[PDB]
């Protein structure tokens, strides 16, 4: 669909369907005009999964890395992004990451936005985000209980149900949310 493009992915109509990890990656990208490696990978493969074309992805990434010149973007990042679309080397059209894959990556440190917020954020940070999403105190306690147990995809599924099958892939969360929209 032509509805998913370099500009629409920043709009509320599309972004309201993102799970917490993708919202966190978009926030880091908008604040810093950049993402570190694992965040570039997690977000670019998710956007490929929602239908962002290779041409639109290059527009998205070059526009989002707003503070560098197009020549620096082309020298330093274009190959990596094209490679994610199966346009380089062996031309493997890499699949988007599921939660299992996301969780397997090195844990995020200072300045990183990849990973899973249900594992990576403090209960203080999660509670504030869930309050902003209109969840009640009882609902927040239920989500945090799943987090404490290490059941991140269950916490994420609870947030999906509370804000709208077990979800264990950010692209499935997006697709299910978009179909209900
Ligand atoms: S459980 Fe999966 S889709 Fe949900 S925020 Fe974590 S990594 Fe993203």
């Amino acid at each position: 669909s032509d509805e998913i493009n370099a500009q629409s992915v920043w709009s509320e109509e599309i972004s309201s369907n993102y799970p917490l990890c993708i919202k966190n990656l978009m926030e880091g990208l908008k604040k810093n005009h950049h993402l570190r490696y694992y965040g570039r990978q997690q977000l670019s493969l998710f956007l490929k999964g929602i239908g962002l074309s290779a041409d639109e992805a290059l527009k998205f990434w070059s526009e989002a890395f707003t503070n560098m010149t197009m020549e620096k973007f082309n020298k330093e990042y274009r190959y990596s992004f094209r490679h994610n679309y199966g346009l380089e080397g062996n031309r493997i059209n890499y699949k988007p990451w599921d939660c299992h894959t996301i969780l397997s990556k090195p844990r995020p440190g200072r300045g990183d936005y990849h990973g899973c917020p249900f594992r990576d954020w403090s209960h203080e940070r999660l509670s504030a985000e869930l309050r902003s999403m209109k969840l009640t105190q009882a609902q927040i306690i239920s989500v945090l209980d799943s987090c404490q147990k290490g059941e991140y995809t269950i916490a994420c599924t609870k947030v999906f149900e509370m804000t709208h099958t077990h979800i264990a892939h950010p692209n499935l969360y997006f697709e299910r949310s978009r179909q209900l929209q």
